């Protein structure tokens, strides 16, 4: 019955697919808008099953929306609006950052044209980040505690503590990133995290901090997994969250199951 529920019911084949049931057309938005730099829109064509929730999509530092480009296709065609953005300049900092993926939802909501305003169910929104933009993942939660859930992804920040983010939060790590080294950064993020909220914390066997931005299966099934029970309160896809994942690619996976 749950109003949010999109595709037919998940199977670890599907959520590892590279192309979800959805047929995704594209839209570019002009650097000229105010608030971010602009990016790409990808949605789902199909409207027969009711509207979508979206989520803002931000790169790291000195980074573009290209290095993040690969969340579009295989996002949307599971079912979601992806904005994937590019900063006002490349070198801003990850409160900047969260500012501006919150400007991207926003012109979802409020400036976007018609084939994407009338696909959007405006009260399901989300954020995720790589690196700068992770960190900018946290910023936005605590910036706008209504969103549905939040990805920080290899995320870097120098505030150790997040006690206060009501949102729920999926953190990747790469176990052998040297640029946010997950013993300093992913994982004091985690624990820091209130132990009452639907959290998880996925570390990668032998990974570098630029993991996220080629295509990976491993990503790719989770954030899936995490957007679909949050965004859409899909508990279909609670089956591979809870208990803990034991891909080979993880290393080690924490979280608040089950939920
Ligand atoms: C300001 O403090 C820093 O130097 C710094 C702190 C954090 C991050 P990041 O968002 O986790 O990195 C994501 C992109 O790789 C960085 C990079 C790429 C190419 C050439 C140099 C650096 C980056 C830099
Ligand atoms: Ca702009
Ligand atoms: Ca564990
Ligand atoms: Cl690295």
């Amino acid at each position: 019955p749950n109003p949010y529920e999109r595709g037919p019911d998940p199977t670890e084949d599907s959520i590892e697919a590279i192309r979800g049931p959805f047929s995704v057309a594209t839209e570019r938005v002009s650097s000229f808008a105010s608030g971010f730099g602009g990016g790409t829109i990808y949605y789902p064509r199909e409207t027969d099953e009711g509207t979508f929730g979206a989520v803002a999509v931000a790169p790291g530092f000195t980074a573009s929306q290209g290095s993040m480009s690969w969340y579009g296709e295989r996002v949307a065609s599971h079912g979601f609006i992806v904005f994937t953005i590019d900063t006002n300049t490349r070198l801003d900092a990850p409160g900047q950052r969260g500012r501006q993926l919150l400007a991207a939802l926003d012109y979802l909501v409020e400036r976007s044209d018609r084939k994407v305003r009338e696909r959007l169910d405006p009260n399901r929104l989300a954020v995720m980040g790589h690196a700068m933009g992770g960190g900018g993942s946290l910023e936005a939660t605590v910036m706008r505690p209504s969103l549905k859930a939040s990805i920080p992804l290899t995320p870097w920040h120098l505030d150790k503590t997040w006690g206060q983010v009501q949102v729920p939060t999926f953190i990747i790590g790469a176990e052998l990133d040297t640029i946010a080294p997950v013993s300093t950064h992913a994982k004091p993020f985690y624990e820091s995290l209130p132990s009452s909220l639907p959290k998880a914390y996925m570390e990668l066997c032998g990974a570098t901090h630029f993991a996220p931005n080629i295509p990976n299966t491993t990503i790719a099934k989770y954030v899936i997994s995490w957007l679909k029970r949050f965004v859409d309160e899909d508990t279909r896809y609670s089956q591979f969250l809870c208990p803990n994942p034991t891909d080979r690619a993880i290393c080690e996976y924490r979280s608040t199951c089950p939920y």
